[PDB]
């Protein structure tokens, strides 16, 4: 029941009750989470998105981002509203037609208009590798081995009141889970394994906000992939996974046939597992159909620490092995005050004309691009370093860069940089007060690429900038289809802009 790489995808409103509480939602493919979109490395994806939304309480416009896919030469297909496109209006469709050269791993897709993905438009996106270097480490890798972690809210995203704290009402694992308050014994998700087999579990955070402490009672987890990047095997017994991150891990079904709790503890909302909140079930074939009776340890023996991860391939780190050892070394001032986030003193407010369209129309430096102060040019064929010092309220903030992955030269909670063999990824926690999480990449992908906190409430409140990478080559690199050119006139007509 995976779809793609060539598929329609209808976006609709419907009622759902994933924790026993009914509310309307914004859904892809009629389900929460949406169906898995899948193909093989190098494939041409043609995802024709039909906007069938009618309920304005969750916005009737939409736009979909394919998280972690580089979109080289297809910046127009990336999805962030008012960065690479105007939204698709109701009753219309749009073909996101792109290729995935050189990428294979675990990704996801989500609305990228306002806070709409929180209302339900989120699902997995898997790019398989027929020649996966990790293939011999497991036996089973299919739709039954994808594990999604989601926050779920009873209040609609657009209806979250100004000036009140936002927390979720349930953790959903594979779309099911129990509410933190007024808990009812609604069904839990079951992940089934066969004793003796090995599984590539593809763990996807589709969170709008919380990070999760993920574990499986009785089991450990051997990480083999981080945000699309193959890793050396790293065995852990708990994974702290931030919004939008992905891991693959090998699960060896090497415990007695039985039932084991799967745990996903968010950093906000309900604490613990009373009544089966924050929980799913790992069930071995042949086990009794009953809840697990296992318990977590008080202290985990081998939690994931990001500096322990290393690429499988020899990826290195571009630039020179010291702070500022890049062609374009940046340090962003990330702040929060009075309900708004800012980067270098500017709070992001989406522009009327998408940044890509401004560039195609001839705006050719970043000072000419709107929003003023929110678009930073990057030079072509250059090593970029971005330091992201933490401290802004609401952390730890998982920062994400479109169009690229990056070397994590410095991770949370550790002052020592790594210029030799750090993991590469696309979404990174910037940590806690006094940290200096730092990323590096090379600019070989012309176009405007969003950089933002992936806590969607923080993005909405301005925690973003756009990197206009290689403005001079953006138009030649990214030819646009007529349907894309038609989006802004249709949107602006519909909205009387
Ligand atoms: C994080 O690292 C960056 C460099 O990657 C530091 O930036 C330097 O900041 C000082 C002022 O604080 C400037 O004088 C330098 O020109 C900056 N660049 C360098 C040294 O390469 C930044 O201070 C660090 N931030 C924290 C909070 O540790
Ligand atoms: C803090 O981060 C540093 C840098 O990533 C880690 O240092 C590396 O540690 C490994 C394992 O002992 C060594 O092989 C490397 O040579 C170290 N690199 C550097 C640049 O020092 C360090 O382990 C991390 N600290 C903790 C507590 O995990
Ligand atoms: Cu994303
Ligand atoms: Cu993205
Ligand atoms: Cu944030
Ligand atoms: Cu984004
Ligand atoms: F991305």
């Amino acid at each position: 029941a995976q779809i793609g790489p060539v598929t329609d995808l209808h976006i609709t409103n419907a009622n759902i009750s994933p924790d026993g509480f009914s509310r309307p939602a914004v859904l892809a493919g009629g389900t929460f989470p949406g169906p898995t979109i899948a193909g093989n490395t190098g494939d041409n994806f043609q995802i024709t998105v039909f906007n069938d939304l009618t309920d304005p309480s969750m916005l009737t416009d939409t736009s979909i981002h394919w998280h972690g896919l580089f979109q080289k030469g297809t910046n127009w297909a990336d999805g962030p509203a008012f960065v690479t496109q105007c939204p698709i209006i109701t009753g219309q469709s749009f073909d996101y037609n792109f290729n995935v050269p050189g990428q294979a791993g675990t990704f996801w897709y989500h609305s990228h208009l306002s806070t709409q993905y929180c209302d339900g438009l989120r699902g997995p996106f898997v790019v398989y590798d027929p020649n996966d270097p990790n293939a011999s480490l497991y036996d089973v890798d299919d739709d039954t081995t994808i594990i999604t972690l989601a926050d779920w809210y009873h209040t609609l995203a657009q209806q979250e009141p100004i000036g009140a704290a936002i927390t979720a009402d349930a953790t959903l694992i594979n779309g099911l889970g129990r509410s933190f308050t007024n808990t009812t014994a609604s069904p839990l998700s079951v992940i089934t394994v066969q004793s003796g087999k090995r599984y590539r579990m593809r763990l996807v955070s589709i969170s709008c906000d919380p990070n999760y402490l993920f574990s499986i009672d009785g089991h450990d987890m051997t990480i083999i992939e981080v945000d699309g990047v193959n890793s050396q095997q790293l065995t852990v017994d708990q994974i702290q996974i931030f919004a939008a991150q992905r891991y693959s891990f090998v699960l060896n079904a090497n415990q007695p046939v039985g039932n084991y709790w799967i745990r996903a503890q968010p950093n906000s909302g309900g604490q613990g597992f009373d009544g089966g909140i924050n929980s799913a079930i790992l069930r071995y074939e042949g086990a009794t159909v009953e809840d697990p009776t296992t318990t977590a340890p008080t202290t985990f023996s081998n939690p994931l620490v990001e500096t322990d991860l290393h690429p499988l391939a020899d990826l290195g780190v571009p630039g020179q092995p010291f702070r500022g050892g890049a062609d374009d070394p940046l340090v962003l001032n990330l702040a929060f005050a009075n309900g708004r986030f800012s980067i270098d003193g500017v709070s992001f407010v989406p522009p009327t004309v998408p940044v890509l369209l401004q560039i195609l129309s001839g705006a050719q430096n970043a000072q000419d691009l709107l929003p003023a102060g929110s678009v930073i040019s990057l030079p072509s064929n250059s090593v970029i370093e971005v330091a992201l010092p933490a401290g802004a309220a609401g952390g730890p903030h998982p920062f994400h860069l479109h169009g690229h992955n990056f070397a994590v030269v410095q991770s949370a909670n550790n002052a020592t940089p790594n210029y030799v063999n750090p993991i590469w990824r696309d979404t990174v926690s910037i940590g806690g007060t006094g940290d200096n999480v730092t990323i590096r990449f090379t600019t070989n992908n012309p176009g405007p690429w969003f950089l933002h906190c992936h806590i969607d409430w923080h993005l909405e409140a301005g925690f973003a900038i756009v990197f206009a990478e290689d403005i001079p080559d953006t138009a030649s690199a990214n030819p646009v289809p007529q349907a894309w050119s038609d989006l802004c006139p249709a949107y602006d007509q519909a909205h009387n802009i």
